[PDB]
């Protein structure tokens, strides 16, 4: 039963799955620390974002809501296949980042905001987080190493 990790019972089906507190991932299977890690995100920021503007809009202005909208439609589109995280990241995401398919390379504690901080050191190599709420907006992360 490792930490961050909880069981939980789907509504729609009664099915057993596993829930993390810290990553906002969410799995059927029973789930399976480093100095640095490296992670890439796809990020859409909101009218409350600590800067809401970006590459993509010079004035962003969707509400929280439906910034959490949208990051839940591009986590499924990823966990189908029907799109991958870097094309996604290249095109949608509000950061700076997006012209290197979400890669914000290698970093140790005490660099990034704590909420993706913990979520990135939690996720397993290759892993995918659920929506990740920091001052910046809503990210999707992926840990590469
Ligand atoms: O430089 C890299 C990747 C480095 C090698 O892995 N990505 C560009 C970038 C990173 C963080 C940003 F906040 C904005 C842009």
């Amino acid at each position: 039963l490792p930490p961050g990790w909880e069981k939980a019972m789907s509504r729609s089906s009664g099915r057993v799955y596993y829930f993390n507190h810290i990553t906002n991932a969410s799995q059927w299977e029973r789930p399976s620390e480093p100095a640095r890690v490296r992670c890439s995100h796809l990020l859409v920021k909101h009218s409350q974002s600590r800067r809401p503007s970006s590459w993509r809009q010079e004035k962003i202005t969707r509400t929280k809501e439906e910034a959490l909208e949208l990051i839940n439609g591009y986590i499924q589109k990823i966990k189908s296949g029907e799109e991958d995280f870097e094309s996604l990241a290249s095109q949608f995401s509000d950061c700076s980042s997006a012209k290197a398919r979400g890669d914000l390379g290698a970093f140790s504690r005490g660099q990034m905001q704590k909420p993706f901080e913990d979520a990135s050191f939690a996720l397993r190599t290759g892993e995918m987080s659920g929506p990740v709420f920091t001052d910046s907006g809503i990210h999707i992360i992926l840990r590469t190493e």
